[PDB]
């Protein structure tokens, strides 16, 4: 059902990110990269962003590797990276992404 | 087995691609782009690749937009793009991608 991404807890981000998914050659680890073009939270959030929260029926998945991009003093974008080091983390993440991509589809 | 990717129909590709998923800002279209680093079909390198086939319990999803990718003058890799123009196409592709990613996961 409901799956969302939040930069501040309790606030769902409207902008849909580009998502890049990689898997290590030996199958030991994986990475999901999110790139947000002018996300609402930058439009004067106004609260400082300390993490990204992937929120669904199971709870949260959390990454602290999150960085705003600035041009001439203005945050214009956000990049986030989520690294998975175990089968359980990979499986948990795919479940979230499915719920997210399905409720974030085309018109 | 749930889902596989094929360059030649009937042969499952062993190399797992890097995958990039985009959505147009107005929600009108979406795109998935695939990067295969030296996929077996290139290493063994006999049959000519005319398409990429995404195969699962529901059937196949197909794209003809598939290209040899060169590194230092050598066709060592493949790029593919699958474009979705409708809600039906998006939802169906997400179903494949779930099954593929779930059966292509991590070891120890």
């Amino acid at each position: 059902a409901m799956a969302e991404i939040q930069f501040i807890r309790g606030i769902n981000e409207e902008v849909v990110p580009d998502v890049r998914l990689t898997r290590a050659r030996d199958g030991s680890s994986g990475q999901a990269m999110f790139y947000f073009d002018n996300p609402k939270i930058v439009q004067e959030g106004n609260l400082e962003v300390t993490g990204m929260y992937m929120v669904d029926e199971e709870g949260e998945i959390v990454t602290r590797d999150v960085n705003a991009k600035f041009i001439n003093g203005q945050p214009v974008a956000i990049e986030a990276t989520y690294t998975m080091r175990s089968p359980q983390e990979w499986d948990r993440f795919i479940r979230f992404m499915d719920r997210y991509a399905a409720s974030h589809g085309l018109g």
